[PDB]
């Protein structure tokens, strides 16, 4: 049984992954490095809640009833508490491994360890921990309350036990997990960002503009929003450096990054996190 | 002023174009190669309308409208009635190139003539007629009458004029013009095919099941129907030669085709038309 998640990491995501499971009545012991960013984690499941209460989802009564069961600690043998532990502090490979190691420590070797992670080597993590086969990949999404899926991405090590306890916590957080083998971009950013990659490469040739670009592709494919806007909005070194990531990972120049993108970058047009990117924005 | 079109084939495409402009007020003459082909052109518009109708879309009085206007012909001649003639008869070469030749050959110098089409070089058959300043690309989507854009491909000798007047006579059917300068795949088909293209590669190499593959693209990316499923109802074998063409036009593996969707195509499992592809359906 999980009735007690460990979370490492109070930011966007972190909370992102505590409140998912408060809301469903699961304990959360929350760990962060100072005391200023657990309770900023827990201001902003509260004001996420404040804004369910304000759109008639439940209820005044269930953001207390969910809040209690959040445990938002700074000492990190408070994790032998827990069920499962869920890294989420950070996409720096180094900074990573030390946290795994230090969580390995701590607690019991059935405890299942996790690391939310877009880009690196779940296989790779899963190493450098005593007990690989309990340690598998996680990747949540952006607004972490509302997106209802999740990659669950098997090292080569993770066990089948290990695979259908976290599969049956995520069903459990009311999101559908998806199984992948560590892979770069496993399923989702596999295909979705060499797609996006394809139309700086049309803008760059000259074909076409941008903003019909980006029409060609809602109205003749119903996509909510068009590649480059969407491109604007993830980032465009965010972008690149998936693509890198493939072109590196693969060995393969079939994920060459377009190399429009690599001047927005170099030239700092970033997209809506710096006003510009392919398209201006209102600072 | 365009206040008359000329349309050679009376199929799924024709009829599509003939209504969109009908519904507008503009005098189609749609030509055919019977007198069946072009009454049953007649027949599908008909029950388009009758179906507009029965869910209060204007009206048994614009039915009537519409139709007064399409004057649906069989000699080749009506043609010299038009402002314009638009060749949606055949994806085959040879037989493309004879009809616009044809075309070519009765309508007056200042006639605009157009050519439907996903994949043949606009820029070639530009230079088949007389005056290939006065031709251009069109590419019109599937559903013709809803979907609300066209792809408008300039040949290298497509004029501005051309340009500006078919960009005005899309405007005009109520549709988003996109412009692409001749190129393969032009806009739509050149990023929307080599992601579901990446989608095979990912089922073929093991990494996920299918089901899965296609929820993560719809939850994730919020897509209405996630890559396989859409392979599925586009057309494997359609698919396939769209990337073989994308390959062949630009002598560049970076859009090999996925062996997966190889062997489906090799095997006659093309989707919903053959009753399966990825996916088993009930036939
Ligand atoms: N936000 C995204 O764009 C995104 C998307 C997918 C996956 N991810 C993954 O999730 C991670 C977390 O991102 P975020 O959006 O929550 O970042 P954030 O900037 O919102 O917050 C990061 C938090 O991690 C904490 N942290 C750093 N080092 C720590 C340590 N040694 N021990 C405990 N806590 C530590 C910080 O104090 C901070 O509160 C990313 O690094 C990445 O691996 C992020
Ligand atoms: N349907 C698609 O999947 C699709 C998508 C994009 C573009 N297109 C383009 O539009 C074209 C038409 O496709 P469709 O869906 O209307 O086909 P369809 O099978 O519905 O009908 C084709 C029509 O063209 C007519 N035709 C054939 N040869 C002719 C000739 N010499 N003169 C006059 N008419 C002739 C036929 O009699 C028939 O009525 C395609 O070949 C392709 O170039 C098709």
């Amino acid at each position: 049984s999980i009735r007690t998640v460990g979370i490492v990491g109070a930011g966007t995501m972190g909370n992102g992954i505590a409140q998912a499971c408060a809301v469903v009545g699961l304990n959360v012991v929350m760990v962060d490095i100072s005391d200023a960013a657990v309770q900023k984690g827990v201001a902003t499941v509260a004001s996420s809640l404040d804004r369910l209460i304000k759109k008639e989802k439940l209820t005044e009564a269930d953001k207390a009833s969910a809040l209690a069961r959040i445990k938002g600690s700074t000492s990190y043998d408070d994790l032998k508490a827990t069920d499962i532990v869920i890294e989420a502090a950070t996409e720096n490979y180094d900074l990573k491994v030390k946290i795994l190691k230090q969580i390995d420590g701590i607690v019991g070797e059935n405890v299942i360890i996790a690391s939310n992670t877009s880009s690196i080597s779940i296989t790779k993590l899963a190493a450098v921990t005593s007990r690989a086969d309990r340690f598998i990949g996680m990747h949540f999404f952006n607004p972490v309350p509302v997106m209802a899926l999740v990659e669950l991405i098997r090292g080569l090590q993770t066990s089948d036990t290990t695979h259908a306890a976290v599969e049956a916590l995520s069903k459990q957080l009311g999101k559908y997990p998806i199984t992948v083998k560590n892979s770069p971009g496993f399923v989702v950013n596999r295909i979705l960002c060499p797609m996006i990659n394809e139309a700086f490469c049309v803008l760059g040739e000259g074909l076409a503009s941008p903003e019909e670009i980006d029409e060609g592709m809602k109205l003749g494919c119903n996509h909510p929003i068009g590649p480059l806007a969407l491109a604007d909005m993830i980032g465009l070194d965010t972008m690149l450096a998936v693509m890198e990531v493939l072109y590196t990972e693969f060995a393969d120049p079939k994920y060459r990054p377009a190399m429009l993108m690599r001047e927005m970058v170099a030239a700092g047009y970033l997209g809506r996190k710096t006003g510009r990117g392919v398209y201006v924005y209102s600072k």
